């Protein structure tokens, strides 16, 4: 009854106002694969993908143009999709760059299902909208530039900030928390991340000085895929140990939180497979008993987590602020969902253009 | 913007043309209370609850009753109304009765959800309809009953029965399984449930028997609580081990699943927290790779066995079926899910009348 | 030869000169069901259920008076009946509510046999009667009330305090503790509880800096149903979790003490089984090593822990003041077992009827 | 000193004499991407990926062709390589599509590593090259045509092989082995792969009736991704469980070898990470003391396989033929490694043409 009727999809490359320095790497514009997904209802689904790098946005796109046969014509249904996706894949593997191909589309067709009945995603979820406490997430600044940063995050009301670390030095990474304690006051949360940069040893030395600081989390402190190396950096700290942002589906949240990795959990909502993936996330949150905050796509993020559970932060990185609609405001430092049909995602179609790649 | 209005429940006893007689007793009648949710958009959402036995009937209903207060004029959001519900009933135990009061509640307000957007459940939670294959549920009918009433099941359709057994000597429960197969050949699916009837050295004894005979699953061998004694009579099994009709809650399902307590699943939309509570569920039970099945409540289970990704049989036994319209149908041994909105429940008011206590 | 004859049931809601508030919400009266159960003998038993909110208290006087038929004319012998109650509710599920009310029944038919053989329920269990130090609950009330009520308490005898706790920020709960410390001195015991307030991550930052304060337990950090979490939360601390007055049955407990969920235990007689599942729960406790208190039911906890090997604390917190006799005696914050048959309830018939529902 | 000087891909499609059928689909052609890795020392690397589907075709040369410029005027030298490659893929997700480039390029690098030394791979890697024994690979063929191709493999010399089941019933996979069985004779090996179409339950069932047959191993029976799942069908079986040729990159193996998922292993060139990856998976299978056979990249896993310690078999299923020279050869079914400089791939550049994409 209401079927997919194409896929249209625009790489663009966005400039951000502060690069995303991290400890292994910047990360200097948004390379985004903008989708539109037609239905035969008249409505038009619209999400979003985030490439990471340059390298990987064409590659995406025409993933994704190549896709456009297998779901064109069935139904606007994105669970029985999803599954469809998974099979197709089987052989290939159903992980990565593909696996966050099949998400965009669950996006979209979840923004579009929201458009058919004219209702808001979260209340099509079965939840009320309401404010979600949101951190500022800012990047490897240094000293000077992270306080500056962090000063004007609490004059537009954020009541938390995400530093990024792993600076050659610990007295480094100190000196940073300490300037923007001392600036912001002891009432703030401040989060730190990692971005995977220390082995083992090294994350448990580091992570007690900072514990001792009084930090919120610690975040991604070795390599992201070693689930077995997080509990173990975990089970010398009192303050939790945050990761997700890298699991590529619901499946691999399971294999970490059933080894107790980390005590706090932020899926990605591109990389945990998108609405049908976060749904399943949250159960499985719910039930270990785990904090549940998102980590970018803070359009769809804000959401999902109003029908999450265990929902704990909204991660504020405006990736594609260039290229939509400033539908979701912050006030007081929460996040306002748009009452608008769907995800409330709105292109500013002259803006695209300049990003065009 | 849709509000509760209203809460009206009618507590019913309707006769069984099959008894279910079990090893630990019979349920002679279907105890049900029926219940209607008003909301301010002029649409009422309908679900019942199964109360086992006379003696919690009126019990049941009273709660329901004194229950209307807390969700009157709240918003029609299920996901944000269960977890006030949780909440609310922290201190008191939020299991048992009040569990099952509370998953009546979230069963309407989604069939109530499914009529305000005009679209049947299973499409709202995101999935196309599809048939799901279902078996017909018989009970402790000794040998001769049991053949006949499998020999009707297979002429009209069903691949599978399932009969109750727990008889006094193993030799009675393999004579009726013996007789049943030989009626209809050894295509046909058998299963098998001792309804909490064993001990644990008896259960192994009699399971390894049956297995030989060739039987689809073996369903609660011993007392429902005891995850560990299943997971030991599975541990000595190569036939899967069934339960989940008596999970109080996705936690208790968890809780099993983290065990290795069975092989298999079939949760009871009521017991299991309603819709709501199943969504939490199947994620579960795709994550540990658990084949699910639905117990009861066949109206709204071929709805939400549709939307999960390890669907595996429909239960069969219709307890309501004097008091709602046959809008589910049977074809060929599979369920069909009526294009009605919401799940397809449309009382018979005269005969209710009949039933009313 | 000693049958029951008559189970009689009232409920009365008596109003509580300092309502019970918690952090998950305030209990303001106390809804109860008081018991007689008629025997051959002549002689009555008597006891009372805590129904937590007005709204389950009818429906738990329904469900006890539709029961009423199952146990009238069977022998007064209350290990006997609890297996037969047991088996009847095995389809339904012996918990919640029905267990409870299950309970009610035990508790009255040993206050009976004790009436029968003109002996103390103690003594008939087979131990002397010793004084049992008690503890004076509190709830959540505020740094002032807190205080004020601890003084009183420690002017009364008691020699430790329980508080609730779980305000908005840690740095209230610590100025609650601080400031009773400060009143009563350094002697004194501060019991702490949560009431299932906090996340594990959480319940770790808040109850390190309470066992800094030096509290003498941390009662329910988390949900109680997450054995799992409190094990968690527990690893990470020097002073003890205490749980329990949630566990419905032995079972309950068996599963929480199996992972090392705490390192003392309060069952409440009424949703531990009653005697019954008294007996057996001490049996655990004293194997597994843990201290056990009670919750609530000061009257037959008084007789259940002098024969209890581990006992710990008995908790004053009298809901049942108002319609009993004050037979039993709390002198220099021990409580004194009345030298009366059975457990020593005397109901205050002319106030019963000032609560009746 | 020797320095990589530029990458050149080239996509074709090629079209394959019998379709590799499986239970979750088909691979009718082989999409490939040959990469010339050119380099100042004149030699020219030479390696091939394969795309499983035509929808990933086009994306994976495009990685490629984007990735070049991080490795143009990089040293030769494969293990730094790849270590930096999976430092600037940190952040993106160092799996899946960018993962299978990775493993082009390192397996083009050690490629011309040899060429520059002038010496085979296998004995750059300090092995003597030796005779490899190879199974013929075949697909879900029905029972005609499975026996015929298992009866021209006997003919060449081949003395295993492997075909394909997950039929619509058990009758059907056993009625394939057992026609094979009959032609071929009790002596010959007889392997078959599942594709990851069983849930466990239906995969304990079907493999315990395929052991009886006597088949050598069962492959993939369930989701790959499920290593826990593996583990509970292997407990339940002497034949061993197969699985490996999804693993991406040695940590994947690494998680299912340590909880015991199967009893062999068959890592693929690209997918584990090429030549660097492989050699970090010959020395855990050689400690978890599992026999290794290879999947498909016949030509470099001669090899790789007479430089492992635990090898066991080749996969013999020649995807790229009709591009590359035949300069391996099977001889009595053993797979005889070429004696030419890196590992002997010769591009048929007037085939090449007629394939292009
Ligand atoms: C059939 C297969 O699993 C194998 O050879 O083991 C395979 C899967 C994908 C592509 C080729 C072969
Ligand atoms: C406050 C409590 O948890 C306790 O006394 O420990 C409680 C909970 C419900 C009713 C009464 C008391
Ligand atoms: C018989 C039963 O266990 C089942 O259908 O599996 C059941 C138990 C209680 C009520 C109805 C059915
Ligand atoms: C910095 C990061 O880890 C985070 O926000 O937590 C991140 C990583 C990649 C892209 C954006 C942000
Ligand atoms: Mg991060
Ligand atoms: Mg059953
Ligand atoms: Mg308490
Ligand atoms: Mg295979």
């Amino acid at each position: 009854e209401v079927l997919i009727t194409g896929l249209r999809t625009r790489a663009v490359n966005v400039p951000l106002a502060y690069p995303v320095h991290t400890a292994v790497g910047t990360v200097g514009t948004a390379p985004l694969v903008l989708i539109d997904l037609a239905t035969s209802a008249g409505v038009v689904g619209h999400s979003y993908l985030f490439a990471y790098t340059p390298v990987a946005l064409k590659s995406l796109k025409q993933l994704l143009d190549d896709m456009a046969a297998m779901i064109v014509n069935e139904p606007l249904a994105p669970v029985s999709l999803e599954a469809m996706l998974a099979k197709r894949f089987c052989l290939a593997g159903y992980t990565g760059l593909i696996r966050m191909a099949a998400a965009g589309i669950d996006m979209a067709a979840w923004d579009a299902l929201g458009k058919v009945h004219e209702t808001p995603l979260v209340k099509l979820l079965g939840a009320n909208a309401r404010p979600v406490q949101a951190y500022d997430s800012h990047s490897l600044d240094g000293v000077k530039l992270a306080t500056e940063r962090a000063v004007t995050a609490a004059e537009l009301g954020f009541r938390a900030v995400k530093t990024k670390i792993g600076y050659p030095a610990l007295d480094q990474d100190l000196a940073v928390v300490r300037s923007i304690r001392q600036a912001v006051g002891d009432d703030f949360g401040i989060m730190v991340d990692y971005n995977q940069s220390l082995d083992v040893p090294a994350a448990i030395k580091r992570s007690q000085a900072l514990q001792q600081e009084g930090v919120t989390w610690i975040e991604e402190p070795t390599l992201q895929h070693d689930y077995e190396g997080h509990q173990r950096i975990q089970s010398k700290l009192n303050v939790p140990v945050q990761m997700g942002e890298n699991w590529l589906g619901p499946e691999e949240m399971f294999k970490a939180l059933s080894i107790g990795a980390c005590r706090l959990a932020m899926p990605d909502a591109m990389k945990i497979g998108g609405v049908t993936g976060w749904i399943r996330a949250s159960a499985l949150a719910q039930q270990f008993g785990i904090p549940m905050s998102s980590h970018l796509f803070q359009e769809i993020s804000a959401h999902l987590l109003a029908a999450t559970p265990t929902a704990h932060w909204l991660e504020r990185l405006d990736l594609a602020g260039s290229v939509i609609e400033p539908t979701l405001t912050f006030e007081g430092g929460n996040a306002v969902i748009p009452d608008l049909p769907g995800v409330g995602i709105i292109w500013r179609e002259k803006e695209i253009g300049k990003y065009l790649v």
